[PDB]
RNA sequence: ACUGCUCUUUAACAAUUUAUCAGAUCUGUGUGGGUGGCGUGUGGC
């Protein structure tokens, strides 16, 4: 509960820039210094946030045509979720296939259109040929 | 050291019971506008 409520906590930095098109560090920074945010732990924080590294990009790239949904009109909570739901096996690897699958769907349960965590685990189909540990 | 292991492919609708044949006017800035109340005292007649 301290290194699997941390994702949930950082999607908000990682949309609140994405919004304000500042850096990282002053999103973190304002994020941290804003609320007293436990539920992740601080290096944990400092991986999500080290998880807008340009391969994040890259992982938007692979995923783009088997998209149920287009690029240029995705929610910006989805884009965040998306880029986690991706990423969690990028590099990382923290979790093998279906917990941090689960961990992106039901941890963002709480931040979609009542079905968008539904289509996003249907793009992870392709998600399946980076997410090699199965 | 010893919770976590895919939930399966972005919204799911309101308007609704006679009656219809759709069926004259865009003027101002002519003109003025832009000491006193009371008390008391003093005198006078």
């Amino acid at each position: 509960a301290a290194r699997r409520r941390a994702r949930e906590c950082a999607v908000q930095a990682l949309y609140s820039w994405q919004l304000s098109q500042n850096d990282i560090a002053d999103v973190e920074y304002q994020f941290l210094a804003e609320q007293d945010v436990k539920d992740v732990d601080v290096l944990y924080f400092r991986e999500l946030l080290a998880g807008v590294a340009t391969n994040t990009a890259y992982l938007d790239g692979l995923m783009k045509p088997y998209l149920s949904r287009l690029l240029e009109e995705l929610g910006q909570v989805e884009k965040a979720v998306l880029r986690i739901a991706l990423y969690e096996l990028s590099k990382r690897s923290d979790v093998p296939y279906k917990v941090a699958i689960n961990e992106a769907i039901e941890l963002a349960k709480s931040f979609g259109a009542e079905d968008s965590h539904k289509f996003v685990n249907g793009v992870l189909d392709k998600a399946a040929p980076v997410i090699r540990p199965n």
